[PDB]
């Protein structure tokens, strides 16, 4: 048996920037009071993942990424109530602490404990759980996925449905949730409206989702990798742009289009120039606009503020505005009732060690979400 | 008597930026279909007016700026229905057409027949009711209210009560209505917050005055002018902060004093430089930040959004949110059933022909509303 002592297994490392992954043996230490050592069974390959190799979302290296994952419990530290052994689980990138004053407001997620706005990739005690090469690797926002086992404090986990198939739940350990809440939760789509959705990536396609559940009348999905819309289309796009084919701006396209301004627009793809377009194209005296993308490490945009002194409202969210402890258990129950299909995202699954291959499928722009297994 | 004819008066010209207001005699064309005549009885000075002196706003000269005032109807054009001659009424620089998409939409107000996004100076039909020295003057938002006389779009004119204080109720006409709607309805402050306002003159002290009825807290002043701090205690700030007492930058200090940072902040000066740190100090996961000052013509600010990205909102409005026509003959009603005070807002009443003696007050720092009557 496993518990209480160090597991060796096989992890993705990336020791440099900009390099491959290197799948080698590392040692994940035991479990300390109120952590929890997880098997991985599934996880997605996020662009926020590809974010880290590029240096645009800055972490220290060297590190074991991935956190879009879910797995089952093989110990638990002492102090720990709400997981025990064999239960599955998903990882949970932002913490739900349930003391901090984010966590006690009724509208904020984004919990202090987190480990993104400052990232130090430890533990929450400040030390890591993994070796490689008699090294320490430092932890990817307290989850690294991308391990056979990983170590996670309580906070950042949360027990699903027995039943659930891991393969699929796992994309609501971020790139489903985070689409979907951004559009019922924190931009509120209401019934008749226009919303266009810049990038149609596994989180857009999601966003269009929640778009379609709130009800929206139109939705415009907007990618230059016009590969990407026949799936954009089958989730509920009205219509798709391709801001290639025109000579004029998109913003103006889409203020033509939806005479005046769309109602909700949404950026999820990560560029500053692309979300300055995402909030122009909204109607000036009562539109919204939600920055979903994650934006290059420490780079400013540069806007007119009159755009908002109209009356446009500007927003943007971590993890769909979800508190994720809370909310990630009922979203699993949602998907086992069938209130939304996670199928049409996964393009691709593959064993874990094809990684690399993974993520040259998500750069080359034929993937939407790619799984891998263990 | 006048209606019919043209009435020769004084109104004060802007003929170049930066130089004084010239009293001159002027002729105003009797109301055109649809179009009121008013003779004006009290008109405040609000900075948006010094902004066109200065070239901040940009709106054709030469032009009989005012646009916050009161007075009372002298004749009406063919097909007036809202007014009849001697009724009291204030001009609305936002119009309520009642027809268009932001009109007919529940929350926006900044009506599509406004002058102010493209200015052409002009009444709805593209013609000046001005005349000085045989030259046509350009009208200032559909309202220009530095004039004895003055000709309005009827979607440009509310019918208030008659017992009304004509003298007190002009600063419902924009700096009352635009500070008290950017916090109850705009920024929709809440009981037990904490608010934060840059910018402590006439707009300021009215958003300190929704906030207190609001139910926040906890609403600090930050102005620089430290003379303005009485008055803003006296309407209800609980403290007051001048950035230049402090060796560490007022986004830091505001953060250390809240403990985290505000609920909601509020720029009410107009520079690019304070939207972006009211932003900054409101809280990263669920904070609000309103911009209401006008900032200068054509100049982008630079901020990380990551900002955003957290979960703050960034909003921006014009006369509060209110629905101009609907809602001025409210106000004045509550103003009336003692639910509010203007005099405070008021520190100086002049005679119209000492209007520039007004403005050097404003620039000075000296005056908080200085209302001129005819
Ligand atoms: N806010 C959050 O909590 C959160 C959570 C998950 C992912 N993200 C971020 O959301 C963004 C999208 O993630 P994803 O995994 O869906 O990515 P993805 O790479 O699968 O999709 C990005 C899409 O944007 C398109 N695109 C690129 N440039 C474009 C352009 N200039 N104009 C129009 N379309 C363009 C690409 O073709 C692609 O279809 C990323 O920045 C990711 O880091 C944020
Ligand atoms: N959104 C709208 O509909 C609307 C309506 C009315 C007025 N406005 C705009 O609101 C702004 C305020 O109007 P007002 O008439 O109350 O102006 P005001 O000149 O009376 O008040 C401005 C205040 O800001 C202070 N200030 C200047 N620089 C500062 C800085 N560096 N830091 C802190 N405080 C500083 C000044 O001391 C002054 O007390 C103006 O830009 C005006 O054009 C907008
Ligand atoms: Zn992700
Ligand atoms: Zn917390
Ligand atoms: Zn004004
Ligand atoms: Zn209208």
């Amino acid at each position: 048996s496993t518990a209480g002592k160090v597991i060796k297994c096989k992890a993705a490392v990336l020791w440099e920037e900009k390099k491959p992954f290197s799948i080698e043996e590392v040692e994940v230490a035991p479990p300390k009071a109120h952590e929890v050592r997880i098997k991985m069974v599934a996880t997605g390959i996020c662009r926020s993942d590809d974010h880290v190799v590029s240096g645009t979302l800055v972490t220290p290296l060297p590190v074991i990424a991935g956190h879009e994952a879910a797995g089952i419990v093989e110990s638990i530290g002492e102090g720990v109530t709400t997981v025990r052994p064999g239960d599955k689980v998903i990882p949970l990138f932002t913490p739900q602490c349930g003391k901090c004053r984010v966590c006690k407001h009724p509208e904020g997620n984004f919990c202090l404990k987190n480990d993104l706005s400052m990232p130090r990739g430890t533990m929450q005690d400040g030390t890591s759980r993994f070796t490689c090469r008699g090294k320490p690797i430092h932890h990817f926002l307290g989850t690294s996925t991308f391990s056979q086992y990983t170590v996670v404090d309580e906070i950042s986990v949360a027990k699903i449905d027995a039943a659930s198939p891991l393969e699929k739940v796992c994309l609501i350990g971020c790139g489903f949730s985070t689409g979907y809440g951004s559009a019922v939760k924190v931009a509120k789509v209401t019934q008749g409206s226009t919303c266009a959705v810049f990038g149609l990536g596994g989180v857009g396609l999601s966003v269009i989702m929640g778009c379609k559940a709130a009800g929206a009348a139109r939705i415009i999905g907007v990618d230059i990798n016009k590969d990407k819309f026949a799936k954009a289309k089958e989730v509920g796009a009205t219509e798709c742009v391709n801001p290639q084919d025109y000579k004029k701006p998109i913003q103006e396209v889409l203020t033509e289009m939806s005479n005046g301004g769309v109602d909700f627009s949404f950026e999820v793809i990560g560029r500053l120039d692309t979300m300055v377009t995402a909030l122009s194209c909204c109607q000036e005296a009562y539109g919204v606009s939600v920055i979903v993308g994650v934006p290059p490490d420490s780079q400013n945009l540069s806007m007119n503020p009159m755009l908002l002194l109209s009356g446009r409202t500007w927003k943007g969210a971590i993890f769909g505005g979800f508190k994720s402890k809370d909310s990630v258990p009922k979203l699993v129950a949602d998907f086992m009732a069938k209130k939304f299909a996670l199928d049409p995202l996964i393009t691709h699954v593959l064993p874990f060690e094809k990684i690399n291959e993974g993520f040259d499928l998500l750069r080359s722009g034929e993937s939407i979400r790619t799984i891998l297994t263990f």
